[PDB]
Order: C-alpha cells, then sequence, then structure tokens
C-alpha cells in the first residue's frame, strides 16, 4: 500500500481564446488512494456548479485533479479550494490570493 498527501495549487487562469473570462482552477496533485473531495469555496460556501473536474493518473499510485470553473474575482469575496483526503486529519483550505 502507499499513501501520498495531495500538493494543492489556486490560481486563476484566462483562456486565450476568450481572454475576458477568468477561471479559478484548484490542482491537486501527486496523491493516494485516488478517494478525495475537493471543492471550490466563495465565502467558506461550496460553489455547487463547477464546471470541469479532470482526473489523472501517471503511475499507478499518483493521482491528479485539476478542478475549475468560470468565475469574476473582484475585491469582494474570499475564494478557496478545500480537500478532503485520507492523508489530511483535518480538511485542509487553501485561500487564493489574487495574485495568483
Amino acid at each position: 500500500m502507499i499513501q501520498r498527501t495531495p500538493k494543492i495549487q489556486v490560481y486563476s487562469r484566462h483562456p486565450a481564446e476568450n481572454g475576458k473570462s477568468n477561471f479559478l482552477n484548484c490542482y491537486v496533485s501527486g496523491f493516494h488512494p485516488s478517494d478525495i473531495e475537493v471543492d471550490l469555496l466563495k465565502n467558506g460556501e461550496r460553489i455547487e456548479k463547477v464546471e470541469h473536474s479532470d482526473l489523472s493518473f501517471s503511475k499507478d499510485w499518483s493521482f491528479y485533479l485539476l478542478y475549475y470553473t468560470e468565475f469574476t474575482p473582484t475585491e469582494k469575496a474570499e475564494y478557496a479550494c478545500r480537500v478532503n483526503h485520507v492523508t489530511l486529519s483535518q480538511p485542509k483550505i487553501v485561500k487564493w490570493d489574487r495574485d495568483m
């Protein structure tokens, strides 16, 4: 058996074909087992509609998840990603920094 804690990165991207649009991303990488719970949060509340959830694996024991959706960050509100995994005794919340 192997278990590996996810690395979690939270960032924003504009798709080059539609640069006025902005996407909030949570990239959860290198984890095992694959069982996981991932949410995007706005003011601590689960964003119910997340458009994209892309899961892959490299080696049989390393999984990668890109979880992302369109958003409009203003100076109002706080955004984050929350991850639950067997390796994490408490949920891990990683805040989005507007500079990322």
